[PDB]
């Protein structure tokens, strides 16, 4: 759907590697989008819901775990965004590091609460899917351009 066009230029070749590096671009930034999305969307799920938890009221033991969490998401939600940022100025490693940072929000809030008796199934399985998606999101990063 492309070779239609490049073969017909003065210089196919050149036409080729352009139409196929734009356009290997283009998909990466849309991926990156989607997945950012798609994780940013559980975290706000997630740290709405950690907030009402903690607002029902739940044992000393889970609101601290419960509380470790919500600073976890907020600080995940930041970087998810920033690194959404960076992802639109090209710079796959600011980015890296953004999905990292958030990444490890995640895998603390997982680990300040897979321990407690009856936690929340949801906070649970948002914070693995966010984790899985963070990695999608940190490998594109990498296939970023870079000088």
């Amino acid at each position: 759907e492309m070779s239609t066009i490049c073969d017909k230029t003065l210089n196919p070749s050149f036409c080729l590697k352009f139409l196929n590096t734009k356009f290997a671009s283009a998909n990466l930034q849309a991926l990156a989008k989607t997945t950012l999305d798609s994780t940013q969307a559980r975290a706000t799920q997630t740290l709405k819901k950690l907030q009402s938890i903690i607002d029902g009221g739940v044992d000393p033991r889970s609101k601290l775990a419960y509380r470790s969490c919500v600073d976890e998401y907020e600080s995940a939600i930041g970087n998810l965004e920033e690194a959404f940022e960076h992802l639109a100025s090209g710079d796959g490693m600011g980015m890296n590091m953004k999905v990292s940072a958030a990444l490890d929000g995640a895998d603390t809030c997982l680990d300040d609460v897979k321990r407690l008796r009856s936690v929340d199934s949801s906070v649970v399985n948002n914070s693995k899917t966010i984790k899985n998606l963070c990695g999608i999101a940190l490998v594109i990063s990498n296939m970023l351009p870079r000088n």
